[PDB]
């Protein structure tokens, strides 16, 4: 159960933390969205918010991830949702398949229920 | 006739706005990216512009909400453009499809035309 | 080859620039995500990073846009990642295929490797 400090960046500009799954995942199209795990627990820095989005080089290889918000105090396992557009895809264990985006939290008056 | 102001978190440290259809709305996958109605309309707080994204409880029933940019100054209604995946989705009225994230919305240079 | 300082923004409160392809281009559903070119470069004004998201209008119209991180340091051309979503769609060469969204690129200590 890792926190999001043990992440890394590829280089010094990437905008991205890289997340991997942390099993052999095989996607079908016709599975739908899946869930793959990354065993990387929130929540984040004070004030900022997290979007999970798809690496490029994985994108144009026929994997999916969905555009997913993770808000500031989640404590759970930041999952990656993804599905295989066109063909089979296959994740091996350890493959880097998207990447976390801090972003700041604005503050806004909007009541909270 | 709802400005954002009137939206509501989920909790204190949700990112997301929630957002709902106004309709009773049937997609099938055939049907191609659908525009729902929220009867929620911008514009935005100063020196902020909108992002729409998918609630990932939505995603994973197989609803995908494309990410959808709203301008600061924008004061038509917000729509959701989402599209069913696989399967027949049925969104309900009142059900939470989407989310509203706030970003800061960065000056720059360029020419404006 | 053209810099970012070159893109235009619709209006002064659009979140993002447009970007067209250079190229007529043919998508169908069965092509899967398709790289189209831009011949806008990077890199990104210090501090920031770079979001490719769709204009409504055209996701409308069947062309979904990857969202695509663009990195600080980047100095490639800027491509959208593309893909006709359920019918056959055709890019004109000059037309606004999708945005680019500036965003503030949080420092983390997160390791860099
Ligand atoms: O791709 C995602 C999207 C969300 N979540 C987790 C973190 C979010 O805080 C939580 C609730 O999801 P949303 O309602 O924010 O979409 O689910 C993920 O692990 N991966
Ligand atoms: O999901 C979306 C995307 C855009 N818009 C509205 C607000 C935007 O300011 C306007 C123009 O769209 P874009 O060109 O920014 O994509 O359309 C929506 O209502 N929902
Ligand atoms: O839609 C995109 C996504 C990425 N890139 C370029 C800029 C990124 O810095 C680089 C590496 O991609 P990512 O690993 O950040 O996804 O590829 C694009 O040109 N278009």
């Amino acid at each position: 159960k890792q926190p999001i400090s043990k992440l890394t960046r590829a280089t010094p500009g990437s905008a991205g933390l890289d997340l991997c799954s942390t099993s052999h995942t095989v996607l079908t199209p016709e599975m739908g969205p899946q869930a793959l795990s990354t065993g990387i627990y929130g929540p984040l820095p004070p004030n900022t918010f997290g979007l999970i989005l798809g690496r490029s080089s994985i994108t144009m290889k026929g994997l999916q991830v969905y555009p997913g918000v993770i808000d500031n105090d989640y404590t759970g396992e930041i999952k990656i949702m993804a599905k295989a557009v066109n063909n089979i895809v296959t994740v091996s264990q350890g493959n880097r398949i998207a990447q976390l985006i801090l972003l700041p939290l604005i503050e806004t008056d909007n009541k909270v229920q």
